[PDB]
């Protein structure tokens, strides 16, 4: 698409996540936004890529971004094994 | 700041510009904020820059997003100087 990297950034830049989109889906969504922008050359690095999804996330998540200080050089996958491990607890 | 582009990539993507803000103030600060991204590795060509502007460019600057079909390779100064046009009519 002609208008794909400005889409993907707007997603990005406004993502909101509060446990009601189960966790696979969200994942897939973020992981594809980022790697769609890597493709086109904008590289969403791990540091500038996880403040974004901690950016809006809220409800039981909210803590995620608190804890982040003592979290550098943290991964995209590993914020999103701590989102999933929210959401097993959330079905129970 | 730790949280430099971050915030760079928010403000880039939800700009809202009327009419009330100068141009000249509008202008440096989206130049500024592609600088900042482009030193950082964050790659934002004119293509995807323009775009991103003439989202949620409102009010009396709407019709830019109208001839921006016609107006492919159109650079970013360029997309300002319609800006700049258009406020220094506007009063």
């Amino acid at each position: 698409s002609d208008t794909q990297e400005a889409n993907d950034i707007v997603t990005l830049a406004n993502l909101q996540y509060n446990g009601s989109t189960p966790a696979d889906a969200f994942e897939t969504k973020v992981t594809n936004i980022i790697d769609r922008l890597n493709n086109n050359g904008i590289h969403i690095n791990n540091k500038v890529a996880c403040q974004l999804i901690m950016r809006g996330l809220s409800g039981e998540y909210k803590f995620l971004r608190y804890t982040r200080h003592r979290h550098l050089n943290m991964t995209v996958a590993e914020l999103f094994l701590d989102i999933h491990a929210i959401y097993e607890e959330q079905q129970g």
